[PDB]
């Protein structure tokens, strides 16, 4: 039966690749592996030389991987994302120098640029009458797969007492299997821009006059340029708060699973907020950004190794508060946008957020710029979120006055 094969062999394989491609158990523990006894990097060498090229190359590969995903019909970039995740874990386990780890974060930004591959693959594959059910099953498989990767990464180092190098070998076994699964993915017969089955500047300029598309895209290019700077460097900060060498009380996987679990809760709890709290939208940003300005300052202030579990809660609540706004951000941006225009508005919001993130990494974090340590960067990121929270708060009172 063609309808029965379309669910028992294609949707069940879409969700299985959506589950298995997220399984990287040693992904939360990359930075304790770099700063551990195995690779033996200095904390001033990961913060200022290895991690700022995670933002440099992400600016370099965002425009190619956005165009090569639509031109190659979304499957070989899903194969390239698996083949770049292998090259990350190969350079983790075979590279010893800093240029190998700057090449490791080069390929890690190709995987970050190809996160747009899988969610836009389900759109061009599935018929639009059955798309929202398959995409609902597919996003519920990458949500379970991201959560159970960090749980499996946490249960091996803590319950199993597995070393970090043996964890990255288990993570290589789950990643070459994700390359094999990406070869058997059904290629879609259409795409969004270059391969269409069978104006956009006119539809953009009309929708650019919307008060919520201009507000929440200016949130996207400044708050996500500061959200993605904390999540690059909070694993270097936890190696300054509690610089342990146990590899069993590291707990970076439980903080990346609780930020997925709570982040899915606030993502779901923001579904009732996308339409109701839509006019009070500059005050809703300013309430969350000031919460993000205090949680980053709480990360920047905590220095005792006994208080490391305050730094885990100050990051789960940080990612849980950012994931309260995305739901509201993507709804108000993509409310009256065409789907071909929605992929380009989010394609330039993610690009201009990378433009800002490249500016702040070169000034604050890079050794060719200033080269601040990771505790002094987080004081600068806290004052970045504070002078951003008062801009939307003054905007909530300038428009609240009228
Ligand atoms: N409309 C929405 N409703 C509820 N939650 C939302 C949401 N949009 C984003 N989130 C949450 O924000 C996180 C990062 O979003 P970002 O768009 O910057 O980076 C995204 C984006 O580049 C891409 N992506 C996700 N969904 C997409 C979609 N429907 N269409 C195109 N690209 C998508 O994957 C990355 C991470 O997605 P992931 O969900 O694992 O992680 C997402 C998700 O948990
Ligand atoms: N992180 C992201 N990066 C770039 N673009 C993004 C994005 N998240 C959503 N978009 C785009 O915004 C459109 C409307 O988002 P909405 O949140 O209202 O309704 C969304 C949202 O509730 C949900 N959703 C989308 N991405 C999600 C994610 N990463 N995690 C959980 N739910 C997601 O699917 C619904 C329709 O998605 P669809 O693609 O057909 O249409 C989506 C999608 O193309």
């Amino acid at each position: 039966d063609p309808e029965l094969r379309s669910w028992r062999h294609l949707v069940c394989y879409l969700c299985f690749y959506g589950f298995m491609a997220q399984i990287r158990p040693g992904e939360s523990f990359i930075t304790p592996y770099l700063l551990g006894p195995d690779k033996n990097f200095t904390r001033e060498q990961v913060t200022n030389e290895i991690t700022p090229v995670l933002s440099y190359s992400y600016l370099a590969v965002l425009v190619p991987v956005f165009l090569l995903t639509d031109y190659l019909r979304y499957t070989p970039v899903l194969l390239l994302q698996g083949l770049s995740f292998v090259s990350v874990w190969l350079l983790l386990l075979l590279g010893h120098s800093v240029a190998h780890m700057q090449l490791m974060e080069l390929f890690y930004s190709v995987t970050m640029a190809a996160r747009i591959a899988y969610s836009s693959y389900i759109f061009s594959l599935v018929r639009p009458a059955r798309y929202q059910r398959v995409a609902g099953y597919s996003r519920a498989a990458v949500l379970l797969g991201v959560f159970t990767s960090s749980v499996l990464g946490q249960l091996l180092v803590t319950v199993g007492r597995v070393s970090f190098s043996t964890l990255n070998y288990i993570s290589l076994a789950f990643l070459t299997f994700s390359v094999v699964l990406a070869l058997f993915l059904k290629r879609p017969k259409r795409s969004l821009f270059f391969n269409r089955d069978d104006r956009m500047l006119r539809e953009l300029g009309d929708s650019l006059r919307r008060p919520q598309l201009r507000l929440w895209s200016l949130w996207w290019v400044f708050n996500s340029a500061g959200y993605y700077l904390v999540v690059y460097y909070v694993h270097i900060l936890w190696n300054e708060v509690d610089p342990t060498t146990n590899s069993a009380r590291v707990y970076n996987g439980a903080a990346d699973a609780a930020s997925t679990l709570l982040g899915a809760i606030t993502s779901f709890a923001a579904g009732f907020v996308k339409i109701r709290w839509a006019r009070w939208s500059k005050l809703l940003i300013a309430g969350v950004t000031a919460t993000q300005a205090g949680l980053v300052f709480l990360l920047a202030h905590t220095r005792h190794p006994s208080s490391i579990w305050l730094c885990y809660a100050a990051f789960v609540l940080f990612r849980g508060s950012y994931q309260f706004l995305v739901p509201i951000a993507t709804f108000q941006i993509a409310s009256s946008l065409s789907k071909e225009l929605c992929a380009l508005v989010f394609g330039v919001n993610t690009f201009f957020a990378t433009i800002v993130k490249t500016i702040i990494t070169f000034i604050v974090s890079d050794v060719r710029g200033l080269g601040l340590p990771v505790r002094k960067q987080f004081q600068l990121y806290s004052v970045y979120f504070l002078i951003l929270s008062i801009i939307y708060f003054l905007g909530a009172m300038l428009d609240g006055l009228r």
